């Protein structure tokens, strides 16, 4: 509760001077508290707390209980991640131009969605546990939080609004699961192929919705060499150390999974063309230590 007096008092730099528009964002000089305050300058430029009444010791509560209820001893999948793949859609919807796309209740899903996709993860490593197990879990968490007293954010949304919003978040927490991307993403190709792609069909906005979600997700891929060497590490920390091989590893999941989605992504908007630029270079730089 020392926490939350501190945070909620503190004045919200702009999104300028937080960098949290730049694709090439960054969070390691970050304290948890600067992360907080990040986050709520991205709930207010998105509009969110104007159009759905949130109170501001509300926002700060449940912002401290997501961060809480991410495990510190993971490495890569952490508070931190879920404030990067929030920071990644933030910086996607602005700085990329998908705003304009989507509306208000599909964008307060994703930010939501994106901060809580991951709750308490406890390393790929610990697949105890008693079709996306994990992902449903981090759901079922996410839901829990968001209806702790003091914590709802979305008391302002009506009920129509409300059971809209949860079913997006859902959705999108979901998507999350690779497996999931691996199924649909062929689909989403084919129609950008073909020049098909119209965001007004419904199956074909939440199929969208899925894809920027694993975009932003994944979007670590993306950063400036030097930031995402760091990460990569952590990325190791978690799977080998479970609290030369590397780099071609690195280049066979840019070259399955990561390319192609940012591809189609700078199709769909070429503002995005800097998450697809970034992981051209990383794969550049990866597969030049590949080569030893
Ligand atoms: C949400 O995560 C759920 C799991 C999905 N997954 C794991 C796969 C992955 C690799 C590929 C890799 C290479 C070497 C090792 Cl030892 C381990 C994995 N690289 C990563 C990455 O790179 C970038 F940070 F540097 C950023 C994110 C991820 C990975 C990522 O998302
Ligand atoms: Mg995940
Ligand atoms: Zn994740």
């Amino acid at each position: 509760t020392r926490e939350l007096q501190s945070l909620a008092a503190a004045v919200v730099p702009s999104a300028q001077t937080l960098k949290i528009t730049d694709f090439s964002f960054s969070d390691f000089e970050l304290s948890d508290l600067e992360t907080a305050l990040c986050t709520i300058r991205m709930f207010t430029d998105l509009n969110l707390v104007q159009n759905f009444q949130m109170k501001h010791e509300v926002l700060c509560r449940w912002i401290l209980s997501v961060k809480k209820n991410y495990r510190k001893n993971v490495a890569y999948h952490n508070w931190r991640h879920a404030f990067n793949t929030a920071q990644c859609m933030f910086a996607a919807l602005k700085a990329g131009k998908i705003q304009n796309k989507l509306t208000d209740l599909e964008i307060l899903a994703l930010l939501i969605a994106a901060l809580s996709h991951d709750l308490d993860h406890r390393g790929v490593n610990n697949s105890y546990i008693q079709h996306s197990i994990m992902e449903h879990h981090h759901f079922d968490q996410c839901l829990m939080i968001l209806n702790s007293p003091g914590n709802q954010i979305l008391s302002g949304l009506s009920i129509e609004e409300y059971k809209t919003t949860l079913k997006i978040i859902k959705q999108a927490i979901l998507a999350t699961d690779l497996a999931l991307y691996i199924k649909r993403r062929g689909e989403f190709f084919e129609l950008i192929r073909k020049n098909q792609f119209n965001l007004e069909d419904p199956h074909q906005k939440e199929l969208f919705l899925a894809m920027l979600m694993t975009a932003c997700d994944l979007s670590a891929i993306t950063k400036p060499w030097p930031i995402q060497q760091r990460i990569a590490e952590l990325v190791a920390t978690e799977f080998f150390d479970q609290g030369n091989k590397i780099p071609s590893m690195q280049v066979g999941f840019i070259d399955a999974i990561c390319l192609q989605l940012y591809e189609a992504l700078t199709h769909v908007s070429e503002d995005c063309f800097p998450l697809l630029d970034g992981c051209r270079k990383n794969r550049q730089k990866w597969q030049a230590l590949a080569e030893q």
